């Protein structure tokens, strides 16, 4: 319809503090740059074009995010993976089940159980282990491998990664949450990757959303999951599939209090966000976290950002 | 601003008493039940009641400070913010499952080691005495022999209440937040049925968790999650008695069903007899926002 085609595009008006991380279900604490400026990144989930069009593995919503569901035999350390809803998982088509967690460089300590309930008694929490590392790691293909041999009844189990530690192999490897796992294997690669992400350059750089994650690492710091896109902004897109109508979309990170822009962005239509850092060691880590982006206009890629921070 | 409601298919939707996908859309098995719920509250012009988060990222979180050898967690919002006392029923976010034990999952945050399994499990009965989460805290079933510090988690499994003997879950219900010598103030109100043919419509999902039915936990909410994020973004006003929504099929355009969605934050429709009802339908449906209708408005039966 002409209303379809005409449609505004509009982002949601809640403070970021509010907003939820879009590689794992979780709060957003803050906004970074990446360590390295020539960080390239190939998230598969939290992808999304803002007019609605999902990527890689990425849900509409929360409900899919970062679950793993599939089938297992008593014995075995094979997971044969279908979607969260329990339906075949169509391989080949993508890299794995819509939702299944993109953490790589660590190893995956999970919590599963048997579903539906079928039980009158007894707790159903199973303690499973993944390494992404190894060659029985090939979601892409329909199955993942757990550490140990799986000794309860076989069955249709779902769960989800509790916390992560660094890889076992090889000796002395950190946890690296801005790197994806390999999905496929050595004769077969993973079909319908979400494609990377290179930083802008000319003065830009790309802003990532962070949780932290449990589990420990090498700086005794927390694990911060780095993400593109709070998962609202993506369940907002494609509810409204608002037609892109510029290069970029210029938003203000608007102060709830006194309504001052307090940093000036912009979001691509590849669905992500980029500032321009204000000297060494400035940066959106500088700004608080009750801001609020407003939409302003559609501008031109080459349209340049006032710096954000302080160096 | 014009009313709207999200363009997503209803099993893509979230429940909003846990982060999950609505699994079903169902009636009552009694008629006469009057719902309480705590989380899944919001006016449809974007106001929080409860405990009601804006966003799944809150919801079914506890967080708090426990001291090693103490049984009581004294909790803060989710974000690690103080929680004020006499204020309302609970954090925002908190669990508002009644007539069951949880057991939780924890963790010391943030982390500051390089070493070990940071995963804590806990126990929580909530219609004993140290269940006061109006009053800031909570108590677990056992001293926790763990280091002290803030810890956040969430319910993992729920089973029946340890006390009293012969009690099954019932996730109709909620806990029981107030203390021996005060309620707990600002609670949501009650839903109660509106009668007239009309019957409210639940959405459901499954918890894991034993039950003496050796059948799914099904947790029954009154709103997607989804809804009460747009809601709370869009601050539409309301302007008439009830929202007529029609729910269409997405493949075809054809209208599946009528609904009301009322004010206060939630949804009716006419069965069409025992037997009829919103559950004999598909959930790939999608709910579309029509006119604005008066209370005596006639929907045709589903
Ligand atoms: C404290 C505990 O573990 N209670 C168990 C109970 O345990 C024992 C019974 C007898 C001895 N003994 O010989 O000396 C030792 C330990 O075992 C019963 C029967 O299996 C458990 O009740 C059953 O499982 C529950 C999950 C419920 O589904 C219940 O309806 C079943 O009958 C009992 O577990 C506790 O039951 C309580 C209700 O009566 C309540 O639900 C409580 O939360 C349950 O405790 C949890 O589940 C246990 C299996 C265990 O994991 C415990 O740590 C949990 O808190
Ligand atoms: C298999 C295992 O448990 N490995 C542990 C290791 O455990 C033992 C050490 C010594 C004996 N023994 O003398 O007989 C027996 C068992 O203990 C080290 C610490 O000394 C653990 O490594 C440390 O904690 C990890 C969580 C990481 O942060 C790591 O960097 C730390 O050094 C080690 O844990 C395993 O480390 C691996 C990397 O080297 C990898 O991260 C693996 O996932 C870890 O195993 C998990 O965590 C354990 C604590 C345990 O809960 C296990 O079940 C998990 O899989
Ligand atoms: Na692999
Ligand atoms: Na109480």
């Amino acid at each position: 319809t002409i209303e379809q085609k005409t449609r505004a595009f509009t982002v949601p008006n809640i403070p970021l503090q509010t907003l939820s991380n879009s590689r794992f279900p979780s709060l957003i604490q803050g906004m970074i740059l990446s360590p390295d400026a020539s960080q390239v990144v190939q998230f598969q989930n939290g992808r999304c074009l803002i007019d609605g069009q999902l990527l890689g593995t990425t849900p509409a919503t929360s409900g899919q995010l970062f679950r793993v569901r599939g089938k297992i035999n008593q014995g075995a350390r094979t997971l044969n993976l279908t979607e969260v809803d329990g339906k075949p998982f169509m391989a080949f088509d993508s890299p794995a089940p819509v939702g299944f967690p993109d953490f790589g460089k660590c190893d995956w300590h999970m919590r599963i159980s048997k579903t539906p309930n079928n039980t009158s008694s007894g707790d159903p929490m199973r303690s499973v282990s993944v390494q992404t590392n190894v060659q029985g790691f090939v979601p892409h293909l329909g199955s993942i491998q757990f550490d140990e041999v799986f000794n309860h009844p076989t069955g249709d189990y779902i769960g989800t990664i509790e916390w992560i530690s660094n890889p076992s192999t090889p000796p002395g490897t950190d946890i690296n949450l801005w790197e994806i796992p390999d999905y496929g294997s050595s004769l077969s690669q993973a079909a319908n990757l979400a494609p990377p992400v290179f930083p802008p350059g000319f003065g830009e750089a790309l802003v990532y959303f962070v949780s932290a994650f449990p589990g420990p690492n090498n700086r005794s710091a927390p694990n911060d999951v780095p993400c593109l896109l709070p998962q609202e902004y993506i369940t907002h897109f494609v509810s409204e599939q608002a037609p892109t109508m510029g290069d970029a979309a210029l938003l203000h990170y608007v102060d709830p209090d006194t309504n001052r822009n307090l940093g000036e962005f912009k979001l691509y239509p590849g669905g992500y966000l980029t500032c321009v850092p204000n000297g060494v060691g400035a940066g959106p880590q500088q700004l608080p976290l009750n801001g609020v982006f407003l939409f302003v206009s559609w501008v031109s890629r080459f349209y340049q950002l006032k710096p954000v921070g302080t160096a």
